[PDB]
């Protein structure tokens, strides 16, 4: 136990190690920034909030420190630090991760700055690049958006979850079809990448069945082959009412664009995610010729998610989260 300090900001109490210095505000858990002293870096600094108040709250935080423990990937947020003022697990109720401070979001780049073709084919890059290696440990991001993408000065990229929220979302996610394949990342990436092209949102959605309505006017109501898949009798009927909109050219719609940069859209933004590229399929995709490297797209380790499956008390979360702190190894 190195030693610690108590401030409050904004109104919380913070008890960090004297390692972190200079702790100010970044958002509401609570995130500050903060001088590594160790290290001489900036870091944001997050402290979980009201970690261990419910089972389902418990079980969250468990799955919160089992995943940032294992992503190990340059484009995937990764953990510096985990600390708590506990001594002793009957003394634990607070958890804080430490993380790189990135200085923006991907909104903020696209909503003032005009992106060149170059500069999508990077950052696209980039995020299918992290996407294969979430991917790969049998992990869906389902909340894929611009603000979930840190971005430095080089328009280097880190995918996140800090936690407007649906024009991203895939069409099976706003029908709760509750199975989800992992393209359902790949279309939120498609929606990304058309906003990075014409710097205008795709489907603005004002509310869910706007955001659906917005969709299949871009890709079509369901054609005889994904209508077959549908076992729901509800479902069927529900969408073979609806006024049956033609699927959009795709070169019509992103005219000013790379045509590479229309095929890849065309097959990210598929309304069967049976049809949509894969993640490490799109990184050998000819738009990112000049970036892809086989032999530099790393996949993860494998993830033992059967906590995902049990049902315990909050105490036992608790002290599975705390053998977690413990174990800690922070990064070379
Ligand atoms: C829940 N979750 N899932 C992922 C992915 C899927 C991107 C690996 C990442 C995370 N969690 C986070 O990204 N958590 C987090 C913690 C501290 C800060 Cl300052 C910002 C974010
Ligand atoms: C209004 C009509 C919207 C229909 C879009 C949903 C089609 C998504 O695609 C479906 O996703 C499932 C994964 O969850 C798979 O099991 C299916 O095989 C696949 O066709």
């Amino acid at each position: 136990r190195p030693t610690f300090y108590r401030q409050e900001l904004n109104k919380t109490i913070w008890e960090v190690p004297e390692r972190y210095q200079n702790l100010s505000p970044v958002g509401s858990g609570s995130v500050c920034a903060a001088f590594d002293t160790k290290t001489g870096l900036r870091v944001a600094v997050k402290k979980l909030s009201r970690p261990f108040q419910s089972i389902i709250h418990a079980k969250r935080t468990y799955r919160e420190l089992r995943l940032l423990k294992h992503m190990k990937h340059e484009n995937v947020i990764g953990l510096l630090d985990v600390f708590t003022p506990a001594r002793s697990l009957e003394e634990f109720n607070d958890v804080y991760l430490v993380t790189h401070l990135m200085g923006a979001d991907l909104n903020n780049i696209v909503k003032c700055q005009k992106l060149t073709d170059d500069h999508v084919q990077f950052l696209i890059y980039q995020i299918l690049r992290g996407l294969k290696y979430i991917h790969s440990a049998d992990i869906i991001h389902r909340d894929l958006k611009p603000s979930n993408l840190a971005v430095n000065e080089d328009c280097e990229l880190k995918i996140l979850d800090a936690g407007a929220t649906r024009w991203y979302r895939a069409p099976e996610i706003m029908l709760n079809w509750m199975h989800y394949n992992q393209t359902v990342d790949i279309w939120s990436v498609g929606c990304i990448m058309a906003e990075l092209l014409t710097g205008r949102t795709l489907f603005p959605g004002t509310d869910h069945i706007d955001q659906l309505k917005l969709i299949l006017r871009l890709v079509g109501t369901p054609g005889a082959e994904l209508l077959k898949k549908i076992s729901s009798e509800s479902a069927r009927n529900y969408i073979q009412s609806l006024t049956q909109m033609p699927k959009m050219n795709f070169a019509n719609v992103f005219i000013g664009a790379n045509p590479l940069a229309v095929d890849l859209l065309e097959k990210m933004l598929v309304l069967d995610s049976d049809k949509r590229i894969t993640a490490a399929q799109a990184l050998a995709h000819a738009y990112f010729a000049q970036y892809h490297d086989p032999d530099d797209e790393p996949v993860a380790d494998p993830y033992d998610q059967s906590f995902e499956s049990r049902d315990l008390l909050i105490d036992e979360w608790k002290s599975l989260t705390y053998d977690e702190v413990i174990s800690f190894v922070p990064p070379p």
